[PDB]
């Protein structure tokens, strides 16, 4: 499966996770896939936070996932 996030800049970031992902990796594959760290890369799905230690087919997503990515004051 791919999803979208929102971030950075280039018409939103396609991002290749499946179904059954860890939030701790998938975290990981995002921040990677964006050159940055997890100390900025800030995973939500849907307006919830969420607990690394957490399936993906409990948190339930396909496209309507673009658990988009926020930063403010961390980071300098």
């Amino acid at each position: 499966m791919q999803i979208f996030v929102k971030t950075l800049t280039g018409k939103t970031i396609t991002l290749e996770v499946e179904p059954s992902d860890t939030i701790e990796n998938v975290k990981a594959k995002i921040q990677d896939k964006e050159g940055i760290p997890p100390d900025q890369q800030r995973l939500i799905f849907a307006g919830k936070q969420l607990e690394d230690g957490r399936t993906l087919s409990d948190y339930n997503i396909q496209k309507e996932s673009t658990l988009h990515l926020v930063l403010r004051l961390r980071g300098g």
